């Protein structure tokens, strides 16, 4: 069940494809792991049809995605960073490798690169047990930012060529993970797309003069607009379930959490959340590497 093999990759084509991994890395292997990612990204960036690569460290967990009462807002905002600072958790890293189309993805030989450079570092200490990675191939269904919604294959490629999450900007990424019944997913996708209009348009206070909003805080309901939103579908159903990630980038944890309290968002998300039979789980991430094509 490896979706990164030649054969798996043969089965898919004319749109952006993301090779995607969720990994755990222990401190003893961390420096080597980042060196390995840098070795791998140098090799990938020069390949035909390569768009971007993002390495994101899980930093906390959204509570407002669950619609807990506002007293719980942001209480796990930095909890994963704290686990690294306590040594109680490994590093959790997700990797996004975006290609122009299936031919580019297929040609890239990513599985080999991963096996050579990254796989050997994904073990605990003794040496110890292998920490298994989640692996997927993901399609970008629809995407958007503060100015426009991107629906065509080429418009979405272009969006993926200019990621906003440059590490030095200290943006906060969210990945809202859900599974929808496979027999419902086609009908559901158009409902999800209204979330991109909400993301493009909504902020608090609504009259903020720069047209972006004010920074969120624990003690207010303000927020700046999302920086970017992208709907990722797993290219392969998991039997009767289809996995999605609503991939968002925000200026801060508080902007995100406060966005979830806005009645405009709640009204639009209600119907979308109705079809989710697993999740939502929506962690926070910091972008540790961002690499674009040469
Ligand atoms: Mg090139
Ligand atoms: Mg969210």
């Amino acid at each position: 069940f490896n979706p990164w093999t030649d054969a798996a990759l043969d089965t898919i084509v004319n749109q952006a494809l993301t090779l995607y991994a969720e990994m755990r890395v222990v401190p003893a292997h961390h420096d080597a792991f980042l060196a390995a990612i840098d070795t791998v990204s140098a090799k990938l960036r020069v390949l035909p049809g390569f768009l971007s690569l993002a390495l994101k460290q899980m930093s906390g967990d959204s509570t407002m995605v669950k619609n807990y009462p506002e007293t719980y807002k942001g209480v796990l905002a930095t909890a994963y960073l704290d686990g690294v600072a306590a040594g109680t958790q490994p590093y959790f890293y997700n990797l996004f490798v975006r290609f122009a189309d299936g031919r580019a993805a297929r040609a890239a030989g990513f599985e080999a690169l991963f096996e050579t450079h990254i796989h050997p570092l994904l073990h605990a200490m003794a040496d110890g047990p292998e920490l298994l990675a989640y692996r997927a191939v993901l399609q970008s269904v629809v995407a958007g930012d503060r100015h426009a919604i991107y629906r065509g294959a080429e418009e979405i490629r272009s969006f993926l060529r200019r990621p906003v999450e440059l590490p030095e900007r200290e943006t906060v990424t969210v990945e809202n993970h859900v599974m929808v019944p496979e027999d419902k997913h086609a009908a559901w996708e158009p409902q999800v797309a209204i979330l991109l209009q909400v993301a493009q348009d909504t902020f608090e206070p609504q009259d903020e003069p720069s047209g972006v909003g004010l920074p969120g805080a624990r003690d207010n309901r303000y927020y700046r607009k999302a920086l970017s939103t992208e709907i990722l579908r797993n290219a392969h159903a998991d039997g009767g379930l289809r996995a999605y990630i609503m991939h968002g980038v925000w200026e801060s944890v508080w902007d995100h959490e406060n966005s979830h309290l806005d009645p405009r968002f709640l009204a639009a998300a209600g119907p979308v959340g109705a079809a989710a039979v697993v999740g939502p789980v929506e962690p926070f991430y910091l972008t540790r590497r961002l690499v674009v094509a040469d």
